[PDB]
């Protein structure tokens, strides 16, 4: 529980990627998609720190940020909220809508099948 | 591209259901669940009118708002953006997460198996 913005998702996704990332890694990475200033981005990092979503160690002189949060857990709780809002008909509404509308590759399709078979 | 608030989703669904509807048809259908004021609810509609999500044919003296957006297109578009924001494995990755956490009875699982094959 407790919302995080689109921008915070971007920082977090990156920490869940390199596991440990310095402020500058994060700025370098992010600046590849979005045209944000370092100031802007440094702020986001601070808000997640102050917020307790992430913490930092200190390899060498440099500060490495890591997650104090359960990825699959927060994203999940986040999709639950997403569905409740948009798809009144539940999870299945979403999938039924995504399927008829997305031209899925045979591979993409198969990939979804054994995902359902694995318990 | 606009980001529809949750309250706006509420109103769209009503219009998508009815197809054509007056501020009043909408205000009544919504006060049934929400303690939102007529002013609040009218403001919402105006907000979607301005966003191009809807329009109004003035049948009689009473405006009748109806959608300017295909509901299956609009939501699909929404999901695709919600997924890019949160998931970096696309749809498949979202779906996987949902299954691993949600206790989906085979009864439930099977139901999905079907959507996928049909």
């Amino acid at each position: 529980t407790y919302e995080i913005s689109s921008a915070e998702w971007e920082v977090m996704n990156i920490i869940w990627m390199k596991k440990y990332a310095s402020a500058n890694n994060i700025i370098e990475e992010i600046q590849m998609q979005k045209d944000w200033s370092p100031k802007t981005i440094r702020t986001l990092i601070t808000r997640l720190y102050k917020k307790g979503f992430i913490d930092r160690k200190k390899d060498n002189k440099i500060f490495q940020y890591y997650s104090l949060v359960e990825e699959s857990d927060i994203k999940y709780k986040t999709s639950k909220n997403f569905i409740n809002k948009v798809y009144k008909g539940g999870f299945n509404s979403l999938v039924l809508n995504f399927v008829e509308k997305e031209e899925l590759s045979q591979d993409e399709i198969e990939e979804l099948r054994n995902i359902l078979n694995k318990k």
